[PDB]
């Protein structure tokens, strides 16, 4: 009677969209799982201090401002596209609008520090000292910037009621958009809102991930399927012994460089000069010493010269295939790695893996391999520290260096773990750009050709045009339920944590 009246009134005013079923049904599934899996991962960082990074720090604060629209624009936006009218007055009129696009700009600041966080640690050669405080100090930062820049768009939003009929007005409708003083302002606006909110931000991060993926994929890694001791047989002595017979040279404490020759580079020089120095000492007729490598004809000179006097140097420039290679590697004592320069130790890397005790110079990527346990660093360059510290490793090698080769190895294992976990982590994080850029594109495309270009101005088919944004407002919301899903596909540990919290309540 009464109440069916009512409802009776307002379908007579507001005319129903063929799809809105699907609209709605769409809009309810990308609530509740954005809702529920955007809160799960909150959970999961809080409560468990194993997921304490900046990475996931930054992934919370993105879940933060996809949980704020989903409970405050979500449903705002569904009712407008629906209903083609704005029900709730000016000052929200102001502020939904506002709050929607802070939380885009927080979105894509949030994935840009992500993406800078991820190059600085990989791309830089150099580390950030700090990591909680700089992630927290970045959050803020972002949250600001956003809520300043987006002052302009809740600026010019604005209700306006519109009054159709011929004659007498007995109906109306308002809408909420925005208000311009001019045809200039929208386009130049709408311009920078597009390049600040999806283009520049899209391109500075596609760069970095593109050279992310170059020096994790490209420059980085070692095939540990193969650099293994399981295809070595008998002792290690045993192989040494061989090794040297094969040589013909005698047993001693076998000392290995494998690179190219050259002066400013790999150090061969420096390894020359220090053998050299260590000629005129006794300990040099306990020392074996192989060469290997190609290059600069003038050290390959001096290197057979020094072959040609000591019957303890000898020097291969020939091309060894990588069997003999790992053969070396799981035989000889020590390696020596005089780099100048030497951004990924891979030579230490693949050495350690079969045993080989690294002596490198303290440089860059041996820096960050070696430590004081799992090898002996120098100072590059110097000849009179290359040849102490070859003169400590024979004094070592006096003794057990069991312990120092098993050192070595799960050093060695361990890095190449972290190498795949960084592999992993990249991977995720280039699978949510690309999801963002994806979701996000229809309507930054859609903006710019209504208010820069001016488009759908007088459009035959404007039921297409509206059903093309009322998508678009759809996938931008997915992409907030989109996140999680995907955390929980390529993160283990995101994946354990969903589960612990889905099991815990079944
Ligand atoms: C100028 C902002 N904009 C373009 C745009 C480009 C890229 C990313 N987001 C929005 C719009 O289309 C308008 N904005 C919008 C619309 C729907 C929606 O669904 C996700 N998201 C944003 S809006 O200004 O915040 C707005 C305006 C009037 C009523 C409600 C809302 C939310
Ligand atoms: C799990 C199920 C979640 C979806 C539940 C229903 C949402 C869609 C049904 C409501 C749309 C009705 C169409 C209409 O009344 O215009
Ligand atoms: C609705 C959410 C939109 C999701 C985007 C679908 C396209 C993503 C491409 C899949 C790539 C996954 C992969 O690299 O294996
Ligand atoms: C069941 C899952 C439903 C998934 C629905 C996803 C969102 C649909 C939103 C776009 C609807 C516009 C259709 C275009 C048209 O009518 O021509
Ligand atoms: C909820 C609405 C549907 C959201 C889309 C989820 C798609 C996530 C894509 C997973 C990619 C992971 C992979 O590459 O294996």
């Amino acid at each position: 009677d009464d109440e069916e009246f009512l409802r009776y009134l307002w379908r007579e005013y507001l005319h129903p969209k063929e799809y809105e079923w699907v609209l709605i049904a769409g809009y309810i599934i990308v609530f509740v799982v954005a809702l529920i899996g955007n809160v799960l991962v909150c959970v999961a960082v809080w409560k468990n201090h194993h997921m304490r990074t900046v990475t996931n720090y930054f992934i919370v604060n993105l879940s933060l401002a996809d949980v704020l629209v989903t409970i405050t624009c979500l449903p705002a936006t569904l009712v407008v596209d629906i209903t083609e009218t704005w029900f709730f007055g000016q000052s929200l009129c102001k502020v939904i609008p506002y709050l929607q696009t802070v939380s885009v700009s927080v979105s894509v600041l949030t994935l840009s520090c992500i993406a800078l966080d991820r190059w600085y640690a990989i791309c830089h050669p150099l580390m950030f000292k700090s990591t909680a405080k700089r992630a927290r100090n970045s959050i803020v930062i972002i949250w600001i910037v956003s809520c300043i820049i987006m002052i302009p768009q809740a600026i010019v939003m604005e209700c306006s009621t519109v009054f159709p009929g011929l004659a007498n007005k007995t109906t109306l409708f308002t809408v909420c958009d925005e208000r311009w003083g001019g045809e200039i302002y929208p386009k130049m606006y709408h311009i920078c809102f597009f390049l600040v909110t999806y283009m520049a931000p899209l391109c500075l991060m596609v760069l970095a991930y593109l050279q992310i993926f170059r020096k994790l994929w490209c420059r980085q890694g070692i095939d540990c399927s193969f650099w293994n001791e399981s295809y070595l047989t008998g002792s290690r002595d045993e192989r040494k012994k061989s090794l040297l017979s094969k040589f013909g040279m005698d047993e001693g404490v076998t000392f290995m460089f494998i690179g190219r020759f050259d002066r400013g580079q790999k150090g061969v020089d420096v390894l020359l000069k220090a053998i050299e120095i260590l000629s005129s000492k006794k300990e040099f007729q306990e020392m074996r010493f192989i060469i290997i490598g190609k290059g600069d004809p003038e050290l390959e000179g001096w290197a057979r010269s020094l072959e040609e006097k000591h019957g303890n140097v000898k020097v291969i420039t020939e091309m060894l295939s990588r069997e003999f290679v790992r053969e070396l590697y799981g035989s000889v004592d020590f390696v020596i790695i005089p780099s100048y320069f030497e951004p990924f130790g891979l030579v230490a890397l693949e050495a350690m893996c079969l045993g080989a005790i690294p002596i490198a110079s303290a440089v860059g990527g041996l820096r960050d391999i070696i430590t004081n346990e799992t090898g002996i660093l120098v100072k590059a360059g110097d000849p009179g520290e290359l040849a102490n510290a070859i003169l400590k490793a024979l004094e070592l090698s006096r003794s057990d260096l069991s312990k120092f080769r098993e050192n070595c190895k799960k050093r060695a294992m361990s890095f190449s773990k972290q190498i795949r976990a960084r592999r992993k982590t990249a991977r995720m994080l280039m699978v949510v750009l690309l999801v963002f850029a994806i979701c996000y594109l229809p309507i930054s495309i859609l903006n710019v050709l209504k208010r820069v270009f001016g488009m759908f101005a007088h459009t035959e088919d404007r039921e297409t045009v509206y059903a093309w944004f009322t998508f678009s407002h759809w996938l931008v919301y997915a992409n907030s339920a989109a996140n999680p899903i995907i955390y929980n596909f390529l993160s283990g540990k995101f994946r354990e944590e969903f589960k612990a919290a889905f099991s815990c309540c079944c």
